[PDB]
């Protein structure tokens, strides 16, 4: 017989003694070692002393699972371990002082999101996400990338959209203090003010330019006549401006980072543009730099703290 450790969070470890005759699935249930399904695998000698991930089978494991992951989905652990099995074999090179991902299994949208998260201020609510976030910034982003896929209900190889991945991650972050006050202007109905909170206060779909959002954009009113919507007040550490892929010029120092999308719908490829001392383009493990940039951009990220418009 061998002595092992079972856990759901890799923190609260539980001591267990197993029988080498019965497989792990008969004694613990669905069991995993470093992302590998060891349910139908009998206990081995190298397995002694190692820590095993198990699906919660009692209330103590269930409670511990929620405190770390903030989910009660019984499929989360398996989807997490299934993604981890791939992400542990990916390469995570340091590029321009940032942790990127060598291209594999259509992970270009994951690398772009990973590079973006290292350049904006964000705090994740699930301790599992925050801990992996920290380790990702230090260069060990395998667990973080697997968690992103599990939280987004995406599998390795699936075609991913960066704007949708960021929105899913934003919903698992503390954006309660983020406030956005808007104002619509219609020739017939008049002027109406709205206040957005949370994820809706930091994301917009329609234009890439934060300045254009401040000046105003044409949105259709409920009466038929076109209206004008502009930003009144913004209280957030950042702002994400999105638009369908189109040719766009990125000026050095006017933005934080941006998402470049080339190719067909869903089947395209992502690249990451970041504004440093000069404009840098990160394509997985490849790095290029230029003083100017013009290309198909679909997301742009800007810095912010507090903004109040001057329009009367
Ligand atoms: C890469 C990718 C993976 C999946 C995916 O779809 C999953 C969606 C489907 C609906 C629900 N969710 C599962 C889309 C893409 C993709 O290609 N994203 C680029 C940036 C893109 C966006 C838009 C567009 C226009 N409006 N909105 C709101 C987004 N249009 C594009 C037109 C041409 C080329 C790229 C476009
Ligand atoms: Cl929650
Ligand atoms: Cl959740
Ligand atoms: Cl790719
Ligand atoms: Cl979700
Ligand atoms: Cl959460
Ligand atoms: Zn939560
Ligand atoms: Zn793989
Ligand atoms: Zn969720
Ligand atoms: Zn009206
Ligand atoms: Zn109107
Ligand atoms: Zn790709």
């Amino acid at each position: 017989t061998i002595k092992v450790f079972t856990t759901v969070d890799n923190i609260n470890l539980h001591t267990q003694v197993v029988d080498m005759s019965m497989t792990y699935g008969q004694q613990f249930g669905p069991t995993y070692l470093d992302g590998a399904d060891v349910t139908k695998i009998k206990p081995h000698n190298s397995h002694e002393g190692k820590t095993f991930y198990v699906l919660p089978n009692d209330d103590t494991l269930r409670v511990e699972a929620f405190e770390y992951y903030h989910t009660t989905d019984p499929s989360f652990l398996g989807r997490y371990m299934s993604a981890l099995n791939h992400t542990k074999k990916w390469k995570y090179p340091q590029v321009n002082g940032l942790t990127s991902i060598k291209w594999a299994d259509n992970n270009c949208y994951l690398a772009t999101a990973l590079l973006t998260l290292q350049q904006i201020e964000l705090k994740f609510n699930p301790p599992a996400l925050q801990d992996a976030y920290y380790r990702a910034r230090a260069g060990e982003a395998a667990n973080f990338c697997a968690l992103i896929l599990a939280y987004c209900n995406k599998t390795v190889g699936e075609l991913g959209d960066v704007r949708e991945t960021m929105s899913y991650l934003f919903q698992h972050a503390n954006l309660d203090s983020c406030k956005r006050v808007l104002n619509v202007v219609c020739k017939t109905c008049g002027q109406q003010q709205t206040t957005l909170k949370g994820v809706e206060a930091v994301m917009y779909m329609g234009t890439l330019s934060y300045e254009q959002f401040k000046k105003g954009v044409q949105i259709p009113c409920t009466c038929g006549k076109q209206a004008t919507k502009y930003l009144v007040q913004q209280e957030s550490p950042f702002v994400m401006m999105s638009a369908p892929p189109a040719q766009y010029e990125l000026k050095h120092g006017t933005f934080t980072c941006a998402s470049e999308y080339t190719g067909n719908y869903q089947c395209g490829h992502y690249k990451h543009i970041t504004s440093k001392e000069t404009l840098y383009c990160i394509d997985g493990a490849l790095l290029t730099k230029s003083s100017e940039y013009k290309g198909p951009i679909t997301d742009v990220f800007y810095k912010e703290n507090s903004y109040t418009t001057t329009i009367k």
